């Protein structure tokens, strides 16, 4: 019931994520035994699942026509997005407290882009600025007690954190953009577009990140653990 | 489909949770750099997630005509519930995996809830049943476990646990009674009344909760934290 | 909607469970005040949620007719599998990353598993497949990291792990086979003897591992909770 185009983005995000799960778990094969292997290992998960929910959206089962409705994306972002974070918090040495709670932030703020997603206007747009609201906060916390941990780290250890840290505030803010910009809103980017621009985001924000990670060099993925 | 009682209950929830979600939200500003600032963090999480699935239940997505069903508070709940009594192990000083395997307790209590508030006579009264057998473990852990390691801490942190785990108990006792009472036993308090006697509780379970633990002392909740 | 023999196979499970919930739930009272006592306390708690689920399944509320699909069993096996890994792991004193590394692979497990059975073929062999690997991704870590980091403690926790280990990979094995044989694939079992069987294996994988874990000496158990 979706369009060409849609199925054409939803194999782009499916593929690229099994060339990151090959390339990240071959990573994880080559740090077993080595401190530092829980970054490869994280960055395995995190595109074993998009993969799997990718291909829960190819098979049609995560798909509900009523437009198509794509929430599949959301079961994938609830679980990854935190992993994602969690990352960051480990690389930056955040105490576990505060990460689980820029990790209950993440969740709700995939729920309630759910519920959005879910609604008819102007509802939908209620629940898309309270998500908004927690992004927003989310955003807050990575450029202050993220980064002010990490800035206690050794400078190599730090770099790394800042890079990624910039690089995941971008991909992220990509987003909410899109998703006013799609059917779910203002109606500009077609539904089939909108598949294949999440799937293009996606790919950089899970393949790309963790290639940025896990390409670091072994001495600084070993102190970033420990 | 359900009636201008049970909205009137619901946004005094809503209402009720927002206004606590200001509260603590200033209060974990404040305390952003000292030691406690979990205390207020917790407080407002919970009263965040009460206020958006009150939020939904207006909104009539997570309320279903099957007789009006009200399913979103449960969803509440099941994660409410765990977050207030970690506040309480946290206080007490109780060892992590004691914690565990009350907030285990908690979220089958929970869950056999629904299942019974889903069910239809006479096979509800069985879950309810069940559901209130761990409810009763969980206050006899509350009495016991919780009660002694609280006692081994200072003064001030066993008193303010003290004056929590009795609030608490006398609060969360309200709720399978009313249960009881309602549409889905007796049929003694309409379904309407029912509505505005839960957000009542929720709000003092949550927000006069919150108040009293994070009125206390901050140097009290330093040590308590710690 | 069921058979008498599959409802039959339900009464054995819950009977069973039941069983072993008063045996855990006895043990884990009389150990209240020991090192070890995590252990019945977790094989507990595996219990009650196997033996709520298998009421849930005699009274109709996690069966749907299609052709009848037990599926919470699923919603059994994905709380309780990662409980009894954890089992292991605290026995094999394992890094708790990698337990967390496992649980999240067999949750894994679980999840494509029901993906696998709600589907229909040839669609549902995929995700059997998919949940496989994961299987035998579970095994090799079985096999090699707890194995190692077990046999590096004492020699009577170690033994105590690998009678438990090897239990536990006979018994797991054999339910992707059912799984192969039955209603949910090539039709070989009848449904009721399927339900009668995945019973047995059941008991044998719960109350049994319960069984021998918690007959050790308290001082084994004392000495592999530390
Ligand atoms: C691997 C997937 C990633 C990194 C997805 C990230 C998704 C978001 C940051 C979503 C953001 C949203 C909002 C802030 C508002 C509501 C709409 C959402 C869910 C797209
Ligand atoms: C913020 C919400 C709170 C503190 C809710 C607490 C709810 C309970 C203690 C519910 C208890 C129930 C029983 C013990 C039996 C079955 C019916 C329930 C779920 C109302
Ligand atoms: C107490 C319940 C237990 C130990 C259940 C264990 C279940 C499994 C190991 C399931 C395995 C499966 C596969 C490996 C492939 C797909 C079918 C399953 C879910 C039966
Ligand atoms: C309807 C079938 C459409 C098939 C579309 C093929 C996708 C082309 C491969 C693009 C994969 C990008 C991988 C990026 C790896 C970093
Ligand atoms: C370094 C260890 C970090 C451990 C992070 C714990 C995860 C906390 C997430 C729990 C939040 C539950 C949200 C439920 C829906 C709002
Ligand atoms: C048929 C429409 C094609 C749509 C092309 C979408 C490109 C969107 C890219 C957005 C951000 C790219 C991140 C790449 C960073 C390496
Ligand atoms: C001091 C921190 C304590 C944190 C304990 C978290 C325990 C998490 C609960 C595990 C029980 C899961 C049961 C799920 C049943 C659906
Ligand atoms: C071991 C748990 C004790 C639970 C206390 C039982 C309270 C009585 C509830 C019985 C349900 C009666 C249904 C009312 C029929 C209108
Ligand atoms: C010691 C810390 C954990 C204490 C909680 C134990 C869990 C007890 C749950 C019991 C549920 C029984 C329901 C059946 C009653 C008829
Ligand atoms: C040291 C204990 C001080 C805290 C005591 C709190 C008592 C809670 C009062 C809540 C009032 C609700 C009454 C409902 C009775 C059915
Ligand atoms: C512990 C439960 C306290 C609940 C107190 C509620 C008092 C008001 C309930 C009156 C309901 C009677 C409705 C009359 C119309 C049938
Ligand atoms: C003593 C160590 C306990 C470790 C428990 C951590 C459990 C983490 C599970 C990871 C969640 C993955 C779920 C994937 C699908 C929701
Ligand atoms: C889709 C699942 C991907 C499985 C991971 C592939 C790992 C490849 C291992 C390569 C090891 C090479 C050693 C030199
Ligand atoms: C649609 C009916 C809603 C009426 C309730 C609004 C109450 C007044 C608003 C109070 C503002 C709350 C400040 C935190
Ligand atoms: C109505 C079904 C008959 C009941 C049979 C009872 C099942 C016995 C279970 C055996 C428990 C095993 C514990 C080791
Ligand atoms: C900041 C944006 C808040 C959400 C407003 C969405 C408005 C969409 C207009 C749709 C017209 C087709
Ligand atoms: C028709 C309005 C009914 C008003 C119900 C008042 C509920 C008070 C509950 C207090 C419980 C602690
Ligand atoms: C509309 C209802 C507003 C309720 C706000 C509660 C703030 C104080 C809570 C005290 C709980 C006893
Ligand atoms: C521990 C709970 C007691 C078990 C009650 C089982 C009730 C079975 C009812 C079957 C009727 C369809
Ligand atoms: C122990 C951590 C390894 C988890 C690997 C999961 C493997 C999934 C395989 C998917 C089938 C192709
Ligand atoms: C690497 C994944 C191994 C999967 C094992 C295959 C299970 C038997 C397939 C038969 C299905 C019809
Ligand atoms: C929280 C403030 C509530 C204001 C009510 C707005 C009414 C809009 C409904 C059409
Ligand atoms: C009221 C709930 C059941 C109470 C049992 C525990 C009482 C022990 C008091 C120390
Ligand atoms: C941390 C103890 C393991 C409990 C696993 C529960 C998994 C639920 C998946 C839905
Ligand atoms: C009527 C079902 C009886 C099933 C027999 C159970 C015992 C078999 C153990 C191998
Ligand atoms: C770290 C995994 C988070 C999963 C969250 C699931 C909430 C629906
Ligand atoms: C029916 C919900 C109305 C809320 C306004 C939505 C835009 C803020
Ligand atoms: C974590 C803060 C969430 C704020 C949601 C409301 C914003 C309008
Ligand atoms: C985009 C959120 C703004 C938060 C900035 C915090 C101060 C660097
Ligand atoms: C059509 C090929 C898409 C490649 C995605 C690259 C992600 C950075
Ligand atoms: C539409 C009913 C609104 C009720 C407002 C309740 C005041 C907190
Ligand atoms: C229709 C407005 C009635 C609101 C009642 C308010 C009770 C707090
Ligand atoms: C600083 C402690 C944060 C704890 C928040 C967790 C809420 C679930
Ligand atoms: C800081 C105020 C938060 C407002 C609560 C929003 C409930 C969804
Ligand atoms: C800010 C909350 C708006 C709720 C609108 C309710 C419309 C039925
Ligand atoms: C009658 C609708 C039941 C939906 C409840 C689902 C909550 C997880
Ligand atoms: C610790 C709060 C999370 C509990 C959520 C459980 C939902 C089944
Ligand atoms: C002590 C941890 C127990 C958690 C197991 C939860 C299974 C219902
Ligand atoms: C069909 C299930 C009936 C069980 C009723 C038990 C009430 C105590
Ligand atoms: C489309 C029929 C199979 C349904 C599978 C659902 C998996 C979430
Ligand atoms: C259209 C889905 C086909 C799945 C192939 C089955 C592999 C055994
Ligand atoms: C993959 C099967 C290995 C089983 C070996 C365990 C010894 C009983
Ligand atoms: C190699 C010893 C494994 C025996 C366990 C089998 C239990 C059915
Ligand atoms: C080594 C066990 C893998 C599971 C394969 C199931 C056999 C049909
Ligand atoms: C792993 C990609 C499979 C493609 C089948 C056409
Ligand atoms: C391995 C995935 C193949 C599925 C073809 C739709
Ligand atoms: C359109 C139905 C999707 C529900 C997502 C949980
Ligand atoms: C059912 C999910 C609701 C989440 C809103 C915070
Ligand atoms: C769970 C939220 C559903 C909303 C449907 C409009
Ligand atoms: C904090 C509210 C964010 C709204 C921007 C769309
Ligand atoms: C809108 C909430 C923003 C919070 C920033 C700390
Ligand atoms: C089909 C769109 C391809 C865009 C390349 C980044
Ligand atoms: C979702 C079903 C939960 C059952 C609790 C016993
Ligand atoms: C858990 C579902 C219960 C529904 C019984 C009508
Ligand atoms: C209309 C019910 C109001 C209740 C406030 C105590
Ligand atoms: C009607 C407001 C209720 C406040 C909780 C005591
Ligand atoms: C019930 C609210 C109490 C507030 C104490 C500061
Ligand atoms: C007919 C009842 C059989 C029970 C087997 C344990
Ligand atoms: C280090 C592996 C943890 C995986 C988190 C989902
Ligand atoms: C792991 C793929 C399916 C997850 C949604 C049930
Ligand atoms: C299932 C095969 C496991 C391999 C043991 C190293
Ligand atoms: C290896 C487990 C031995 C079997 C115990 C009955
Ligand atoms: C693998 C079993 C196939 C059975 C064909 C009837
Ligand atoms: C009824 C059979 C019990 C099986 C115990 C291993
Ligand atoms: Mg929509
Ligand atoms: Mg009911
Ligand atoms: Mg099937």
């Amino acid at each position: 019931g979706m369009t060409q185009l849609a199925l054409i983005g939803l194999w782009i995000g499916f593929i690229g994520m099994v060339i990151g799960a090959v390339i990240f778990g071959q990573k994880a094969v080559a740090m077993r035994r080595k401190e530092g292997m829980e970054f490869p290992l994280k960055s395995f998960f995190i595109v074993l699942w998009a993969g799997a929910l990718y291909l829960t959206m190819i098979l049609g089962e995560t798909v509900t026509p009523v437009q198509t409705v794509f929430w599949g994306r959301y079961v994938d972002w609830v679980v990854t997005t935190p992993v994602l974070l969690l990352d960051l918090g480990v690389l930056a040495g955040l105490r576990p407290k505060l990460i689980a709670g820029v990790i209950a932030a993440d969740i709700f703020m995939i729920l309630t882009g759910l519920v959005a997603t879910l609604e008819a206007p102007p509802t939908s747009y209620l629940w898309y600025i309270i998500s908004c609201g927690a992004f927003i906060a989310i955003l807050a916390s990575l450029l202050t007690e993220f980064t002010a941990s990490a800035a206690r780290r050794n400078v190599r250890v730090n770099n790394l954190f800042l890079k990624l840290r910039n690089y995941l505030i971008v991909l992220w803010i990509c987003y909410p953009i899109v998703w006013l910009l799609g059917a779910e809103a203002f109606k500009i980017i077609p539904t089939g577009v909108e598949v294949v621009i999440y799937a293009i985001i996606d790919i950089a924000a899970k393949v790309g990140f963790g290639l940025i990670l896990t390409s670091a060099a072994p001495e600084i993925l070993a102190q970033a653990s420990n």
